[PDB]
């Protein structure tokens, strides 16, 4: 009897700088941990923006699907939030590499400040808001296609490791999908409300539809 499928799976630490602001998010307390969404929808929409502009010049980048937006789809029987694009996506090496984004220079004055007491709201200027995600998640999962390139997982619980893999789940056509389990304390945000409220003020300049799908499994 032989295996269905094989895949290697691979384990990496993350950079020091991004261990030590994922320690900080998780091991301090934050009042305003509702920015998480805005952090998330805020990559979804660079990501748009890439794929975006980069057909312009190459219609066929979009054969993978023309519509551009993302969803919101909270799962109260699983405790996860999922926040859905269909941006550009990333390759394994941009999974890596900081989800696609390059921390900036400022992360490590950011951070001494956060040590001094101060707010995170400001942490998506820096190039690293996906990691406000873990204000409110105690593990996340991030499925993502990039066009000629194969669909790959990525997994953190933090604790300084993530995994990535080639994902042999359901396929997307383009784009990334965050996959929230949350805290225990923090279910409010699979409230329809409550995501409604934080979308409306904070999410106001986003220049692509943002629609909530609110799952009830019968
Ligand atoms: O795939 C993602 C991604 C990462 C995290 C996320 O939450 C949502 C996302 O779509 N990105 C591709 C890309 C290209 C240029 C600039 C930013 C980004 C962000």
């Amino acid at each position: 009897d032989q295996p269905m499928e094989e895949e290697e799976v691979e384990t990496f630490a993350f950079q020091a700088e991004i261990a030590q602001l994922m320690s900080l998010i998780i091991n301090t307390f934050y009042s305003n941990k509702e920015i998480f969404l805005r952090e998330l929808i805020s990559n979804s929409s660079d990501a748009l923006d890439k794929i975006r502009y980069e057909s312009l010049t190459d219609p066929s980048k979009l054969d993978s699907g023309k519509e551009l937006h993302i969803n919101l789809i909270p799962n109260k029987q699983d405790r996860t939030l999922t926040i859905v694009d269909t941006g550009i996506g990333m390759t394994k090496a941009d999974l890596i590499n900081n989800l696609g984004t390059i921390a900036k220079s400022g992360t490590k004055a950011f951070m001494e400040a956060l040590q001094a007491g101060a707010d995170i709201s400001m942490i998506g200027q820096f190039g690293v808001g996906f990691y406000s995600a873990y204000l409110v998640a105690e593990k996340v999962t991030v499925i993502t296609k990039h066009n000629d390139d194969e669909q790959y997982a990525w997994e953190s619980s933090a604790g300084g490791s993530f995994t990535v893999r080639t994902d042999t789940g359901e396929p997307m056509g383009r784009g990334t999908k965050v996959i929230l389990h949350l805290k225990e304390d923090q279910t409010e945000y699979l409230e329809e409300r409550r995501i409604k409220e934080i979308v409306k003020k904070h999410s106001q300049f986003i220049g692509y539809p943002i629609t909530l799908f609110v799952e009830k499994e019968l």
